[PDB]
């Protein structure tokens, strides 16, 4: 690459914390800056780090569950302040030619909205078929959690352990996510502002019996705890602050 | 390879942003110099860096699809100007012998355009088989985003969701390309031009349905939103501005 | 990735040991500072080395079998002081597509608790299936130590031999984990406090014969030797002391 | 290997453009010394960099195909100058057991000239066979191009397009290549001259139709586009200049 | 890792030598310290390095075997003296998922003594099973050392040869351990002492014939030339000495 | 390795150039030296480089076929003088366990001379069989140049094109090869002298056809071009000359 | 591993040649020093490099085939001298589960004595079995060098060709084997003494026929040319001379 054009080669940090007691979401970004007199301008990088915990729970007594069908974080900015957005790493890779079980997404990024959807790809349950977020089968419906499939007890005690299902399910997942945004450097004016709509994206999986065989049903965005939370940063101090 | 010969060894930066509203695309370029004494002139590297959202979309109440067929970026320049270009990574690496689901070429390029054409080769659907761009069947014709094979909802309602699709159709493909031009050190004049025609080559899958099992139909170049954005590069400021 | 962002690239040490003579579990520490005048605030990781013993021995004359279902390890502390936990390396990784034996979650972090349960996954018992933690078979019940299938001595000898078993239940895992926790710098207070509540999630295996085949049952957190060791984090001192 | 022998280990550039309006071929080269006072003398390293496209087309209405054979080059020099040639990197590597597309070969090198022919080796064409340069089919004839077997159009219409076929095929294969040239240092005189015969050794795909099923045909060497472009090195100079 | 956390990074030597006639073991010890002001406390570490040799010799005229069912090496202090151990690399990894030959366990280690058995696991023997260290098969009993299975000449000829067996039981398996203990820094007294209690579990291989079929016996622990070798570390003047 | 054994880790160049009008053979090699204080004494390296073509060619008008069989490259010196030979990278590796095309031999190296044998092994000719340098058939004979098995034209043309074949057939195979001489440092004298038997151990492949099916012979060592050229070493002057 | 013991990571040169007339075999030392004043004492480092020829060859007129069973070194010194033997790099590494064609052991290493036998185990031959150094068949015997089955000249030229056979047994296997000896540093004495028996521990192969089908015998260690050439070493002076 570098070689391949047989160039030579040649081409301030922080943190932050915050948790929600009713939806139970931790959030956090890191940044880094370089004094390169040979660089244009100033440059920020947000990464998502966080803890979106999946509340995979049996809130009411089939069963219905709090799972995450897919964690959403989109840094998205008001249009009045003159700031733009460049880089969104990581990127839609080509999808070069493996079925993932979590297919991380760059939703169609204006130049003022990016937004990733760490979607719930394929999960094997109990030694069997792929089973994505929107999984669903004419039978056994959705099939998450299926703790397995003759069961005789309780049926709220029969519900997939969260040890035996894809570990982001139980415990969330810890978004690993970055992007950056883009300004001139002699621009008198500074100010700009985030959005940040952390999203866990709930979804329910219903395994109702029909007496023959379990069945399964899901209620897609039945709620949404898009617990939106929205950030501050302050640019010319060289630190983001909430 | 450096070794195989022996050898011992021995063979300025910024940032753009720009969106339309009407076609929806994000574009920016990144640079790079050293102040090489040994080196014999100056060296300027576009990256083609952006966000050509694919507008996967029910547009017509079959459905007509507007997807993108084949981002293309053509980094292309008048002639009366004095430049020369150069290097192309991505080239067409040999084929050697794995069939990708977006084939990157380089078309062919003349000394004053070069232009990639970011195809869209294979994708599985649903378990099945390659679907490149100009994918069409006898029966099921082009098969991009055929949902599923058995729907029963309405038509409008049954077309394949831009989750389970190839990632770059749903939200776009961000261009990861570059190439470089080059000229005499003493020239007295500097100036040059660009055109930076950013293509969205966007087509249409129609799934027409024959009561006996469904079809599909492509309109290839239906329309193409070839938002030419000619950009504009400053050469001796050592800095790059549209 | 930092390459695929084009960026330039750019963005005191101790120990501890204690154990416990009635549980028998080896726990420690460190930590390490940098004098970073551009980084915001102070950073000291946890690490959570140490030995918890499986203690897998036939306390009683089936067998009733002291084996670590899982060792957790939790880094909990009190609401009042002004902490935040920040990140959790090792995280629940996207389960990407190998069925490890202990298969590491992060379970569900608070913005206070943080805690892995280094489960016991599948493990292969002379030659045949996986048999994870709750490993439970209608007629050999959990298979974790079946020493074989045809014994003729005495059942207390006929327990499967530590050497053959996972290496991890003859002899524990020692924790290989780690956490960091975060605080604004120009605050006037600094105290803190931890709970690391060790635990080793005891679980019975036991072998009862039937007479025409041997059985197994498992009686799950028969005991827990949750040995809660609370930590004294010294953070002004750039020291961890227990 | 250099550990092997148990050793410690211890054993100025510019560019060039230009391109013809009748055949179409970008030519480059790109070089590097250094002031090193214990090496014997000066080394010059020439890169074939450059784009021969294939002008893959339909120039006369079966179809006379135009297209790449083996692109070649030649850096060819007179006899008088006192210059002698030495590396030639790639070489014709042990043939060590994949059968790529391109199987560039190192033609037999005298002391004076030494020129690649980067050929044409297999190439899958729907999902069929190898089809190397000479491929050439008892029915089908060469196969390089053969869009479709069951075509219905025009057959200037049917003819396998540029996305499908190699990428070499329809844009060009740009020359990655390289060789090296040798003299005394001590020696009054200094001047040299080049050949560099670029070569497009052009050949025929011919798909005539017998009613029963195609055929194909191949008129190898029916032209060759071997603008011969003989270069100018100024080696005192430290500069390569045409 | 590192990176996982967004980290910057950042967080005297000897040998010795002695032997034993009657037992044949070779032991020895490397030391290494760093001059950290940053650091708390001294750190020294203690390889395993040696070679236990097998002695696998018909000693008794089936044939009675000297092999070594496990090389075992425990670092075992006496309890007064104020010291403490830390880690034991290797550890028992997690059982991720190959059956090595010689599977290293790091035996339950307590706060003060940690000892691996590098015992004897599977081993091919002329094109079969894996026959571990207590290997023991209902006809041909343990398996290490059949030389064949139709042998003709005298029994004491007919056992195998060291060449074709696991390299480890004809000339022993050198120990490649390590483990390394703890303190504080300001105590007023420094004294140790060591145990290293290197074992070399004898085990026997007796190859009885039926009159049928050969047959195998063993008798485990039929001897343990467990040399018991303590050591002597000599810690303020930054040497070890036995 | 260097770890494995614990230890901290701490243990002038030319060019020359000839051609052969008869033979047509490329000869080159390359020399480096250290002023190393801590170093016995002086160091030469000899690099193989060159082209020994295979003159691949139809010489007789059955074909005899002037191919290479094994390039052979001998650095052989007189007698009397004081030098002696150290080291011959590459050597004969481990066979270890892939049946390369070119199996390269260093021949039994005396202290005095030391020669590779660059021999032709098994090559693949139209999806077949081995083929190796001896490579002799009884029906087919040696299958080397085998164009195709039903030809129908002239003989003479009917020979395996130098494109298929093993890319060193045609173009000869550049030696990738070096090996080094010693000699005590404080001796008066210094002088020595070469050989470098520069060897082309022609062979012939004669396919001669039965009238039922075809066949071939080889006529091993019908010539050898085995231009015996004599170099020349100026040690003292820290040069290589002819 | 120095990670995982979360350590910061901290813990003069010659030559020589000999040869043997009547034994052909060359052999080699090389050395290397630090002046570190934190190490404890003096290391040297012996590597075994040279030469020990096959001398693959029909010395009497079945064959008896003079061949290299087990290329064997031994560094061996005698008792008096206050030396001692520390490291012997290449160890046996655990058997870790490939059937190389020579396993290299480190022969049960007592104090003073540490030798290889870098003997020769399976080698394929014409596409057929292991045939290790004991290889010996009940019809075939040894099946090292059988040239073919089916043989019809004389059985002086049937013998497998050096060529086809493993490169050892035709032109030696050098030697890549070494190990070092330790004393302590403040002893007045300095005096040692080596042996080095160089072996080839030659072996036979008889191909004697049965007038219904060839066999092989072997007639292990007819002879050994284990020329045993005893080195000396230069401690005081930091040089090895023999
Ligand atoms: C109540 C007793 C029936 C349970 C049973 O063994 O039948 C299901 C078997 C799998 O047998 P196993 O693999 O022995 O057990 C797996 C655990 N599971 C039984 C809970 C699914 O699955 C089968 O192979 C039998 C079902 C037929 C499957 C093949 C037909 C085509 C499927 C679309
Ligand atoms: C309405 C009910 C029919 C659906 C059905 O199961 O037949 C299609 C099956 C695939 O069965 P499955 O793999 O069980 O289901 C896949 C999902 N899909 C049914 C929506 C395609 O595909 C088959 O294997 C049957 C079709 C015959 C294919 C083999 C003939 C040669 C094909 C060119
Ligand atoms: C008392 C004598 C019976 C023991 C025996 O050989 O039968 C079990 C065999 C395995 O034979 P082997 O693999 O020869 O021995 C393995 C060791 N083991 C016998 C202790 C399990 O396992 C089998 O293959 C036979 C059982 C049938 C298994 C297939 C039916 C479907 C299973 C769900
Ligand atoms: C007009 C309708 C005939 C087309 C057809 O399906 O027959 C060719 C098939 C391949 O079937 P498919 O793989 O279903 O379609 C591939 C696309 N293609 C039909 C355009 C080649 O290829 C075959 O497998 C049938 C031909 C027989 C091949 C086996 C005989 C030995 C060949 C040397
Ligand atoms: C006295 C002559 C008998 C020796 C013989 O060839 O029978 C054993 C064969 C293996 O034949 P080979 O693989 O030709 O020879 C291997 C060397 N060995 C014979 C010393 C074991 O092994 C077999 O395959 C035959 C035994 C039956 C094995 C299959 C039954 C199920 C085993 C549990
Ligand atoms: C004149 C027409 C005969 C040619 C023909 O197709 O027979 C040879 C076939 C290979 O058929 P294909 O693989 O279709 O064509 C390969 C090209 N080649 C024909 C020039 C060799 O090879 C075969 O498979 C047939 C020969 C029988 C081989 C199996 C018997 C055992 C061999 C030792
Ligand atoms: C005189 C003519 C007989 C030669 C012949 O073709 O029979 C041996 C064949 C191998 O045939 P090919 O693989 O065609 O030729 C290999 C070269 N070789 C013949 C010199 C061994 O090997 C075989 O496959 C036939 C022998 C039977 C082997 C299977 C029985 C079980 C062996 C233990």
């Amino acid at each position: 690459a570098d070689s391949d054009i047989n160039i030579k080669t040649g081409t301030k940090t922080g943190d932050l914390v915050t948790y929600d007691k009713e939806n139970g979401m931790h959030k956090k970004v890191f940044y880094s800056f370089i004094d390169d007199k040979n660089h244009n301008k100033k440059l920020l990088v947000i990464r998502t780090k966080g803890t979106i915990a999946g509340q995979y729970r049996v809130y009411s007594e089939k069963s219905g569950l709090a799972w995450p069908s897919a964690f959403k974080v989109q840094l998205q900015l008001p249009d009045n302040e003159v700031a733009q957005i460049s880089d969104y790493y990581p990127r839609n890779s080509i999808d070069t030619k493996v079925q993932p079980d979590f297919k991380t997404i760059l939703e169609s990024p204006t130049d003022k909205k990016v937004g990733w959807k760490v979607i719930f790809n394929n999960m094997v349950n109990q030694n069997w078929g792929p089973y994505d977020r929107d999984s669903w089968n004419p039978v056994y419906g959705n099939q998450l959690f299926m703790k397995t499939r003759n069961g005789s007890m309780k049926a709220a005690d029969n519900f997939l352990d969260p040890n035996k299902a894809s570990s982001l399910l139980s415990s969330g997942f810890s978004p690993d996510f970055a992007t950056v945004i883009t300004m001139d450097r002699k621009a008198s004016k500074q100010q700009t502002n985030i959005d940040v709509i952390y999203e866990r994206v709930r979804d329910d999986y219903q395994l109702h019996w029909t007496s023959t065989n379990w069945k399964g049903t899901n209620t897609k965005d039945k709620w949404t705890d898009r617990s939106s939370e929205r950030y501050k940063i302050d640019w010319e101090k060289e630190e983001m602050t909430n």
